[PDB]
């Protein structure tokens, strides 16, 4: 059966850190909490198999320089994202490139679908992985 699930989350605000593993709070979840991002790498590489579903907070200025690296040493994983407008505007249509194709999205107040999340990100990114990282 499935013991549990490693989901490593990067996020330098506590609230955002709390309500993203709030709502991962099932007693199968496993969140780890990266001060940094570079810390993050180091986590994703040495164990990306171990770990079932990535937080990230596009909110970071350099955020996606660092998910580059887990797509650059090819650490791929269902990634929930978080901060995306909610409007059709062709300006700021929420790109794709904060991680690979497989990576999830959530509102920034839907702070509570993490866990229902994951369960698709999971399903989402199996059935694309090997997802393309290209970064």
């Amino acid at each position: 059966m499935l013991s549990q699930i490693a989901i490593c989350i990067w996020v330098e605000s506590t609230a955002i850190l709390q309500d993203c593993q709030r709502a991962l709070s099932a007693d199968r979840y496993q969140l780890q909490v990266c001060e940094s991002g570079e810390m993050l790498l180091e986590y994703a590489q040495t164990h990306r198999d171990q770990i079932d579903c990535l937080i990230l907070v596009a909110a970071n200025p350099s955020f996606r320089a660092v998910v580059q690296q887990l797509c650059f040493e090819g650490v791929v994983v269902p990634a929930i994202v978080v901060g995306d407008r909610d409007s059709e505007d062709p300006d700021e249509p929420a790109k794709e490139q904060l991680y690979h194709s497989a990576e999830l999205h959530l509102g920034i107040h839907q702070l509570e679908q993490l866990p229902y999340q994951v369960d698709a990100a999971l399903a989402e990114f199996l059935r694309l992985a090997p997802v393309e990282t290209m970064a």
